[PDB]
């Protein structure tokens, strides 16, 4: 337990601070063994280190993303788990619990690793380590093959999930790849077509609620019809309170996730901002002040900008609006920093000038940032104005910015949008299937004041025996392919 | 087109009211029937053909988002600004026309001084400026190039097709 | 003609339901000969299954755009066609 031998930054190497983790961890598949047959002082294997950490946690830590560093760790996993299989037998070196409560499953799916979580995730053994297995083939008929996948600590009815883990915990750069893998892909699949129901029920909710916002905020002065206003209006009131109270649930339950992910949901602090100007515009008409209107139109335009939100559920709207955020966030602000320096340089130019006489054009800042805000949009006047005592300057001026930020900059946008259009063309899928997989665990649970009931997913099947007793019986998830490439391989 | 034909001309013996209107649909969509033939070229087919795959890829989506985008915030515009200091943004239709006009660059985007909630419509305007004309046309550009460039070669086997079926 | 057996989508493998389309579209080309120069009883092989399928027929069903999968069906078409040729000369498989 030194410096050197921690998890940090700098120079620093994580082994597991012990001889056997250590042994592992370097390819030394000679020593690793002799340090458990040697019949003086033998070395336990499901011994743990400071950390909480066995030997299997060192190996899945210091596993990288590279095809040399993947092979060495899965060759040595699979190794050390038959090795352990003669050795321990009463004992599972797969269920040994972290400090912070995870195992090498679940600290691969946090850490990020994919190559060592795809490879546990789906891996099978051919003679006497059939227990020590994930993926199982039943019946072969002919071409076609039933490949049951075991749902241990990765189906969502657990408290901690891999699922979940992925979902709301890692912190991994392009964390959207390991949600689309074997089991993981098909199982969000069926959750998916199971939830459609509540999903566009909870749209239509959302719907009439902004129908019902829309037809009093424009029915509102400066009888049946003043009831039927009223009633309107207290609508408004107990939805925008539901809405915040929804809101203020999901960030209590997932303090972190506003940390480990911004980007990645983006949309409950939309609805908390939007659940937030409806309630204090609403609780701002009993004050019957002057800045009620304001804000209750700018939550009439957040909230029908928040309808997007369920556009998400096709793939090709889904993935228009991941490439709207997409060119959002990569080559929109940029722009508009340049664009903004141009526009207060020259509008502070024109406006120092052209009041010497030889109302006014360019009386103030905000006027001339509006009158040359209208050459963008194709609105803006360019004549040779001669009451001005500079008109040749001023016209000079003029045609300097129009040339440098219209002829220039918006046509640069638009190829800048371009390329960023083809180059996130194959990662949108995916990062909408994560978007998927995030609304899925959403509404797997209930609501703030209504928990649903949980349910199982994949059947209990026949999987084999154990070597201790006699069943050994797991839940699993049954998956048909048509491959020939395997039924080639087997005559 | 020849229902909307034959519907006006023997809708011409009753001196209906409504004669002219589906006349000239029909004018209309006679002469866009006419680029039918435009199939018979190469270089002419294979264009029909882009359009046709433009036309259902990348141009639909981009109407919702416009028009949910426009719908709100033209109702936006229709709530406010009824309160003095004819009128601007009178009615749904009115400031639904008027936010469509900045996407033809037309749009008027003056400081009108009659309201007296002025800097919320020109924030509310600025907003829709920058959501709609800066940033959703130009990447409607940016996918038409990508659709564009993906189908570049089974426009040919469509229009290979099409030339079988006719 | 059981449901496992028919063409559906779900739990299905069709292959004619018939020995020797079976035979030929497991590639056995071992066995699909024997069911031809069996003395006691010889198999036809212009027989159709309940769908109006013959073993052609089953075959260019289990045909799919594969590269692993054209080959087999295209060599076990062959094949069997060839084969046929010397059993039923006088009627035609293709038509
Ligand atoms: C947050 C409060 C102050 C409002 C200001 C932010 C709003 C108005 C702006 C800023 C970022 C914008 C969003 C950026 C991303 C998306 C996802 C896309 O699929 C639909 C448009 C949508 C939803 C935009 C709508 C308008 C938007 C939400
Ligand atoms: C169907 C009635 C109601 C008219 C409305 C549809 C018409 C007006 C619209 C909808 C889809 C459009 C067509 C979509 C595809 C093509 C093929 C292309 O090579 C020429 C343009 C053309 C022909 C478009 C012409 C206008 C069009 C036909």
């Amino acid at each position: 337990c030194g410096r050197f031998f921690q998890k940090h930054q700098g120079t620093c190497f994580y082994f597991g601070e012990l001889p056997l983790s250590l042994a592992a961890c370097t390819k030394q598949w000679d020593v690793v063994t002799y340090l458990l047959e040697n019949p003086h002082q033998p070395a336990s294997l499901e011994a743990t280190d400071s950390l909480g950490n066995t030997v299997l946690h060192a190996l899945v830590m210091i596993a990288d993303n590279s095809p040399e560093n993947s092979a060495l760790v899965i060759h040595m996993y699979d190794s050390l788990l038959q090795m352990g299989a003669r050795l321990c037998p009463t004992v599972q070196l797969e269920d040994i619990c972290n400090h912070q409560g995870l195992t090498p499953l679940k600290l691969a799916a946090k850490e990020g690793k994919i190559e060592i979580f795809r490879h546990i995730l789906q891996r099978e053994f051919s003679g006497l380590y059939q227990p020590l297995s994930r993926k199982f083939t039943e019946w072969c008929y002919g071409p076609v093959r039933v490949s049951l996948y075991d749902l241990s600590s990765v189906d969502s009815w657990e408290k901690n999930s891999v699922l979940e883990i992925i979902a709301f915990h890692c912190k991994s750069p392009h964390r959207h790849r390991m949600v689309v893998l074997e089991p993981l892909n098909k199982l969000l699949q069926e959750k998916w077509d199971r939830l459609i129901p509540r999903f566009f029920f909870n749209f239509a909710c959302y719907l009439v609620y902004m129908i019902i916002f829309t037809i009093v905020a424009y029915h509102q002065p400066s009888t049946f019809g003043d009831s039927m206003l009223l009633l309107g209006h207290i609508l408004i009131l107990l939805g925008g309170i539901y809405l915040l109270l929804g809101q203020l649930w999901y960030f209590w339950r997932r303090r972190l996730f506003i940390w480990i992910s911004f980007m990645d949901s983006y949309f409950e602090i939309l609805f908390l901002v939007q659940a937030l100007l409806t309630v204090l515009s609403q609780v701002l008409r009993f004050v019957e002040t002057e800045w009620y209107l304001p804000l209750l139109v700018s939550s009439l335009v957040l909230g029908w900008l928040n309808l997007l939100y369920y556009t998400r559920g096709f793939q090709h709207t889904g993935i228009y609006s991941v490439m709207i955020q997409k060119v959002i966030l990569r080559d929109l602000l940029r722009f508009l920093l340049v664009y903004l320096v141009f526009l207060f340089g020259f509008a502070v130019a024109l406006v120092s000038l052209s009041r010497e006489a030889r109302p006014v054009p360019y009386g103030g800042i905000l006027d001339a940032s509006l009158e040359l805000f209208k050459f963008t949009i194709g609105m803006g006047e360019l004549a040779f104005q001669e009451q001005l005592r500079f008109r040749g300057v001023v016209l000079l001026l003029l045609l300097a910015y129009v040339l440098l930020t219209y002829v220039l900059l918006l046509n640069m946008l638009i190829a800048l949008m371009s390329e960023t259009v083809n180059s996130v063309a194959t990662d949108s899928w995916s990062i909408w299937k994560l978007q998927k997989a995030i609304s899925v665990l959403e509404m797997e649970n209930g609501y703030w004041w209504c928990r649903r009931k949980r349910h199982r997913a994949g059947r209990l099947l026949k999987v084999g025996t154990k070597g201790d007793g006699i069943p050994d019986e797991r839940w699993c998830f049954r998956v048909e392919e048509v491959n020939w490439a395997a039924w080639e391989k087997t005559l």
